[PDB]
RNA sequence: GAACUUGAGUGCAGAAGAGGAGAGUGGAAUUCCACGUGUAGCGGUGAAAUGCGUAGAGAUGUGGAGGAACACCAGUGGCGAA
């Protein structure tokens, strides 16, 4: 039953993370988008991501959690209703993290859809 | 045939440059493998489904292997005959 944790946010245009998990990254309860029997374009919404960010952290809280350390990783879709969702609680957003390749093209990305 | 220095070269003194060839080296990210935590989805689309997942995926943490390309700098900026 832990005190302190992390969340990690990661956010593309439809697609982003959040995982309740602890100091060192041992997992407790988990929040990623959808998860809650939502489909389609509803899962990528941000009511759903608060949905999914309330339901880890009644998860975590059972596990004695009361403080969430979160990350900062650049903006997207469902990102600022997912920590909405997580201060019924209450916590801090301090880390500053990164998905980025230090080469343009470090990897070659798939082709653009035409569409 | 004789001159000349404006063309064209040489010398001397500076300058900038992703010009080229060779050898070595770095960090980020992807992938795979192993392992810890954790558990039911993940992924995807206009909407789906095939896929991948309880033989424990996805997520998260750590380490290992390997290949390729070089965020920011970066600019009708530079260099090159193209």
């Amino acid at each position: 039953n832990i005190e302190s944790g992390i969340a990690h946010i990661r956010s593309t245009f439809n697609n982003t993370i959040v995982t309740i998990t602890d100091t060192h990254g041992n997992a407790i309860s988990w929040s990623s988008a959808g998860a809650l029997g939502f489909r389609g374009s509803r899962k990528s919404t941000p009511f759903a991501a608060q949905m999914a960010a309330e339901t880890a952290a009644k998860g975590s809280i059972e596990h004695g959690l009361k403080t969430l350390e979160v990350t900062v990783k650049g903006p997207g879709s469902g990102r600022e209703a997912a920590i909405r969702a997580l201060q019924a609680a209450g916590l801090e957003v301090t880390a500053i993290r990164d998905v980025t390749p230090v080469p343009h093209n470090g990897c070659r990305p798939p082709k653009r859809r035409r569409v």
